[PDB]
This record gives C-alpha cells, sequence and structure tokens, in this order.
C-alpha cells in the first residue's frame, strides 16, 4: 500500500532531520565556544584591565604611559614616541666656558658628546695663594709682611729697603762695597783708612816737631846763661 | 494509524522549535563575533577598522621615523630608540691642562663631574691687577717696579741689579758703622775724622 | 481521505524544514569565515609570533622589550615607560665646582642644561709656574736661582743682595749716593774730597815750618 510506504519515507525524513539537528547543535556550540577562547585571547593579550563582562560586553584596555591615559595601543606608542624624543632633548647637558677656562667639546665613540674643560694660558684674577706667598694688586707678599714686594719697591720687616724714598740699610752695615770711582759712589772703610794712615804721619811730624822745638828752646836757655 | 500521525506532528512540532531556537543561537553568536571585532580594532588603534564587507583594515603605527602594521614590530622600534637616545644624551666631562675632574654618582644614578683647578699651574701670565706674574719675572703697575732675571728696578728710584747698586741720587739711610775694609761708611765716622783734623789744625795753630 | 491530506501536508512541512537545514548551514559557515577574519587579524596585528593553530585556537604574543619578558601589551608600554623615565633621569650628567672653579647652571634653548666654568677671583694652589719664573710657598724664583725672593729678600746668584742679614754690594761699586745728611747715612767719594784736600794744605804749612826750622837751626 502507498499509505504504510509514506509513513516510512516520512519517518525515515524525519530521522536524517533530527540528526541534521543534533549535527548543527554540535557546530554552534562549538565555534561558541571558539568565539569565547578569542574574547579571552584579546583580553588577555592586550592588558591595561581589558576583559569580558557578564552581559557579553567587553571592556577594552586603558593604559597609563608618558603622564596620561590611553584607550588604545596606537595613542600609547604615540605617547612613548613623544616622551623620548622629549627626554632625549632635555637630558643632554652641556658645557661652556667663563673667566680663564677654555672647554673643547667633541664626540665620544659612541655618539655622547665630551667636554674637556683646560684653564687659559693668560689668567686675570684677583689673588693667588700659594703658601706663605701672595699674589694680589698690591704686589708679592711673603708671609705676615715678613717680605713686601710692592708699588713702591721692596721692604723687610726687621731688615733694610729699597723703595721710590730711597735706601734703608736697616742699622745694619751694608757689605762687600767696591772701590769708589766716581764722586757720587760710596766708599768703603778701606778708603778711609787710606786718609787715617795720613792722619797718622801728621801726628808724627807734629810730635817730633814739637819735641824739636823744646830741643831749641832749652838750647836757647843754655845759650843764655 | 492515526496516532502515528498524531506522533509525527508532534514530533515536527518539536523539530521547528528546535530551528527557532538554533537561528537565535546562530544570531547571538554573530553578534559576539562583533563585539569581539570591534574591541579587537578600537584598542588596536593606529587607524584600523571594520569595513563594511566584513575585511578588516589591519592597524598603522608611526614610531621612530617608521611605519610599523602591527604590535611587536612598534614596541621593539621603541626600545631601540630609547636605548640609542639613552646613550648619547649622556654627556662626559674630562680634564685638559691645569684642571682636574672628578667623576662620580650622583643620588638618582646620573654621573656628576666635579672640575677643579691642578694644585700646580702652568700658565703663560697671571695677571691681578696692576701687578703681573710671566715669563719675565713679576711686574707691577706700568713697570713702576720690575723684578726680573737681573734683579729690581724701581721707575725714577734705585734698583739693585747683577751691575750692582744704584742708589737714584737718594740718601742711604741707616747705615750702621763699617766694620770691614769692604763695608760702606757713614757720616758718623767721617765727622770723627773731621774733628781730628780740627785738632791738627789747633795744633798747628799754637805753633 | 483526511489520512492522505494530513499526510501530503506534514511532507510539505518536511520538505521546507529541510530547506530551513540547508540556509541554515550556509549562515553557520559565514560565521565561520567571520570567525576566520577576526582570529587572523588578532594574530596578525598584535606580532610577538602570535599564531592561529590550524586546530582552532590561539596562541598568543610574547614580547621582549626593556631587558624583560611581556605576555601582554600593557606590561609592554609600562616597560618601555619605565625605561624612558630611567634613562631621562641617568643620562642627565651634572657639573660642580671644586677648588678655584665656579659652575653656573642655566638654560639651553630647548630645555637642557648647560654648565658654565669659570675660576673663582682668588686661587689657592701650591705653584704657579710661569716660563722661567715661578710662585710657590718660598715665594718668586727667577731662572736658575738666578734671582730669588723670599722670606729672608732678595738674592741675586752672582750679585748683590737685600736680605734680613742686610745689604750685600756684590763686590760692585754703589752708584749715585746723594750726599750724607743725618750721622747714619751713607757718604760718597765727593764728601771726601773737602777733607782730602784740607789734609793737603795741612802738609803743605808742616813742610813750610819743617824747614822753616831747619833756617832757624842754622
Amino acid at each position: 500500500k502507498q499509505i504504510e510506504d509514506k509513513i516510512e519515507e516520512i519517518l525515515s525524513k524525519i530521522y536524517h532531520i533530527e540528526n541534521e539537528i543534533a549535527r548543527i547543535k554540535k557546530l554552534i556550540k562549538a565555534v561558541g565556544n571558539q568565539v569565547v577562547t578569542t574574547q579571552t585571547t584579546l583580553v588577555n593579550s592586550l592588558g591595561g584591565n581589558a576583559k569580558v563582562n557578564a552581559d557579553g560586553t567587553i571592556t577594552g584596555p586603558t593604559y597609563n604611559v608618558a603622564q596620561g591615559n590611553q584607550t588604545n595601543v596606537g595613542d600609547a606608542l604615540t605617547a612613548l614616541d613623544n616622551a623620548i624624543n622629549t627626554a632625549a632633548t632635555t637630558s643632554k647637558s652641556t658645557v661652556s666656558n667663563g673667566q680663564n677656562i677654555v672647554v673643547s667639546k667633541s664626540k665620544n665613540a659612541d655618539g655622547s658628546d665630551n667636554y674637556e674643560v683646560s684653564t687659559a694660558k693668560d689668567l686675570t684674577v684677583d689673588s693667588v695663594k700659594a703658601g706663605d706667598t701672595v699674589l694680589n694688586n698690591a704686589g708679592i707678599t711673603i708671609g705676615n709682611n715678613a717680605v713686601v714686594l710692592n708699588n713702591t719697591g721692596l721692604t723687610i720687616s726687621g731688615g733694610p729697603s729699597v723703595t721710590l724714598a730711597g735706601i734703608d740699610a736697616g742699622n745694619k752695615t751694608i757689605q762687600n762695597v767696591a772701590n769708589a770711582v766716581n764722586a757720587t759712589d760710596a766708599v768703603n772703610k778701606g778708603q778711609m783708612k787710606q786718609i787715617e794712615d795720613k792722619i797718622e804721619e801728621i801726628l808724627s811730624k807734629i810730635y817730633h816737631i814739637e819735641n824739636e822745638i823744646a830741643r831749641i828752646k832749652k838750647l836757647i836757655k843754655l845759650h843764655h846763661h
């Protein structure tokens, strides 16, 4: 009969449709799972506190670079790029020369800069102190005014001086003076002693003359009698 | 015969319900896909976009004077840029003539260079006001007082040099009495002799 | 007849159902394609060796910046930020003044720092050598000890000296000495001439008298 075969056909087709449905359910389940896993990987790979919410929505990352906040990776990368350019600019310290100094700039091997600092060859200062010796506008001073060289000349504390006002021998002798030749040259003791000899000779001549005079007087007295 | 028909009808009813449920599930999964793609593109930035046709235009980044098509390449480029900038920005200081430089570490980790002079200076000249120190010696003022390799010279005044002593047409004061033959004599020592000659003249006059 | 009609009705329903199955399969396929576009784009955009596996899953990115290891973009960006801060701080060299030096900090036009180095106005040193002339604790020395100024005074090698011990004329004459005024002033040769003349005169006198006495004797 056509009826029984038609029922059989119908049941067969239903069986096949049910199997197809089972298959489709499996597919959809799998794809859903895959999608969920993709969302999770996205969130975990981005970081920035990204997370999948219960309502199916996804909160994106918020990054915190270069003293700001960015809602995506591109803005953050740009922020960092700028941060680097600025940091490279302001961190590059320089050196220059002032009074008495010479600064020579050159490249180090790695491309950074070196500044070699030297003094000038001629120094202009207020003073230079080296131990007990002081150099300033007034001149040279050694010790506690022990020896002074200034614009009037040389002065030694407790000793002689050679200044504009002339020569002070400091109540000590002046030694090793060669014999005076010119009228305005200093005479030494020997040159004076030379005259002293003549004085002695004169006094002897006078002595013997006096004795000869007394002899004469005595002879005159005897001649008178 | 009829019960079987009722059973088939119920079977078909249930199948129709299953189809409807399935369509809803597909729809939901599609929504999840859209959420994923849009979140992806929005989070990547760099002009990435999901296009109408379902295709996706990736991000393009522009860091370190280059263009990058992915996050990793950008991060790497930035890393290298940082390293290079760090290297070339770190300035150094060294010493030349008459200078000493001492390098130390600051608190924050940077370098400090302390610059001092050497303790012994080698120069061409040192000027302090009217006083000049140079190869020739010491010069004060416009050659008012000069100390050189010959000795001491005072302009319009006396001088003590290798050639000898020049009193500069002025008296030499505070000279102690000569003792040795080569010592200088003072006025008093002459006055004694003058007194002697005076006595001699009185002796002659009395004679 | 009602049975046969319910039968045909059922067959019609089944036909339409089969059609719905087919359509649903195509739709799921489309969704699959879109999922591929998604995972592929994710992996390609992250880099860091990210990869879509043939077996459906995804292997995430690994990053190696700032001498570290990062498994997400956030950590990488933070690492780079820290790297920038650190490098900015440590590359900023500073200069300070030591003995006899003055250092002045000011801003360059681009915001970096400049350090101007000068000497102090008053220097403390052990010595200054300027050619043949040396300044040190001992004093001033010129040449190979040719001329020396120390705490005892001035001494010229092979020449005169003005020192604590007094004035040494150096076996040379002292020239241009004005006539002595006070008792302790130096006398010049000229100041003796008069005296010398006197001596001579005296001699003359003596001589004459001597001879005249002889004339008296005879």
